[PDB]
């Protein structure tokens, strides 16, 4: 990062063309350039990069990942007036709020929806049960009723919480993190249901995104599971398609995981100040929404000026009818481990690697697995009397030590006066 200038992270099959464009404006009015880029892995690659110091500015990814980002360390607090929080939903704010805090700028909701050929397909169908005798239909025409990204389980985990899979128990503002509910018996009977969908030959396992999108962009399958940011390569095909609510599975609504993608505010950044006018200013505007929408659909943006109007949309009221009919996913730090053990319990299953319940059951307990954190006494760094001190503190209780590594860091760094009367020291005491 460079003091002047913004770098921003954003993910492949977004407008990120579209995001550049905003940033050419801020450029023009207030001189400051803006670099967008996408790199591969970039919710991976930024913990790993904030680490030594060669992030961006601004990341921008669904808000699921930005608590842990929060808790890690990596992200600023940000600083909106009353005002400006006005300007969007309260329960965008809300998916963004980490220990009391506001951690990112909401900009979008965004829900799976089922997506059809109208030409192949001109009623959709209202369940997941009537799918197998649809797709033996369609293969007597040389095509297939469905196909969608196996390999992310963002994908499969709208059918896996139907009968009643869920990550994390919520009880009384608050998510249990060694209550995983991705082995009960509704994750069970959604993940058979897709098993058997594959041995049945009306799906295969190695589908991925790519090949779901060429094979829906180009005629070949009637149905295709996908987000928003998908509409604009459909429009570009000759394809006259919808976006309508999920089907059912046993009766019940298909259940998304909702995400609001938002745009956090890297610690390590010298442009603090700088990402706020562009964000508040700039991005946040009906125009600067429009930018990157006009490039890859937002989805639900949370900008209520803009919302109202972008709602008249089908798409996009299809979008919230699924959005409702699905949970806001947490933003706990335990969202990394529970998305690795239930991608690669629906890639086993799928497979045949694995049982269903085996590897549901592993996933259980690797989502539930304790992790040993530290950067739970980050907040005591703030405590420290001197600057160096601060950032020594910080980067100890981001470093995967031990707690002797931990306090004996802290002994070399952080004493200036006897411990006992230390502000820092007596908050990691109570606290660490
Ligand atoms: O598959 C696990 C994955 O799901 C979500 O990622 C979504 C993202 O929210 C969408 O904006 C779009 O990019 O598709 C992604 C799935 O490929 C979670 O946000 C993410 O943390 C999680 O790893
Ligand atoms: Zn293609
Ligand atoms: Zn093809």
């Amino acid at each position: 990062t460079e003091e002047g200038k913004l770098v921003i992270w954003i993910n492949g099959d977004k407008g990120y063309n579209g995001l550049a464009e905003v940033g050419k404006k801020f450029e023009k009015d207030t001189g400051i350039k803006v670099t967008v880029e996408h790199p591969d892995k970039l919710e991976e690659k930024f913990p790993q990069v904030a680490a030594t110091g060669d992030g961006p500015d601004i990341i921008f990814w669904a808000h699921d990942r930005f608590g842990g980002y929060a808790q890690s360390g990596l992200l600023a607090e940000i600083t909106p007036a009353a005002a400006f929080q006005d300007k969007l939903y309260p329960f965008t704010w809300d998916a963004v709020r980490y220990n009391g805090k506001l951690i990112a700028y909401p900009i979008a909701v965004e829900a799976l929806s089922l997506i059809y050929n109208k030409d192949l397909l001109p009623n959709p169908p209202k369940t997941w049960e009537e799918i197998p005798a649809l797709d033996k239909e369609l293969k007597a025409k040389g095509k297939s009723a469905l196909m969608f990204n196996l390999q992310e389980p963002y994908f499969t985990w709208p059918l896996i919480a139907a009968d009643g899979g869920y990550a994390f128990k919520y009880a009384a503002g608050k998510y249990d993190i060694k209550d995983v509910g991705v082995d009960n018996a509704g994750a069970k009977a959604g993940l058979t249901f897709l098993v058997d969908l594959i041995k049945n030959k009306h799906m295969n396992a190695d589908t991925d995104y790519s090949i779901a999108e060429h094979a829906f962009n180009h005629g070949e399958t009637a149905m295709t599971i996908n987000g928003p940011w998908a509409w604009s390569n459909i429009d570009t095909s000759a394809v006259n398609y919808g976006v309508t609510v999920l089907p059912t599975f046993k009766g019940q609504p298909s259940k998304p995981f909702v995400g609001v993608l938002s745009a956090g505010i890297n610690a390590a950044s010298p442009n603090k100040e700088l990402a706020k006018e562009f964000l508040e200013n700039y991005l946040l505007t009906d125009e600067g929404l429009e930018a990157v929408n006009k490039d890859k659909p937002l989805g639900a943006v949370a900008l209520k000026s803009y919302e109202e109007e972008l709602v008249k949309d089908p798409r996009v009221a299809a979008t919230m009818e699924n959005a409702q009919k699905g949970e806001i996913m947490p933003n706990i730090p335990q969202m990394s481990a529970f998305w690795y053990a239930v991608r690669t319990a629906v890639i086993n299953a799928a497979s045949g690697r694995q049982t269903v319940d085996a590897a549901l059951a592993a996933a259980q307990t690797n989502a539930a697995a304790p992790m040993r954190n530290p950067t739970d006494s980050l907040y005591c760094c703030d405590r420290a009397e001197d600057h160096a001190c601060q950032n020594a503190c910080k980067r100890i209780l981001m470093s995967k030590k031990t707690e002797m590594e931990i306090v004996d860091g802290l002994i070399e760094g952080c004493k200036t006066q006897p411990l006992p009367q230390d502000p820092l020291w007596q908050c990691f005491l109570e606290s660490s």
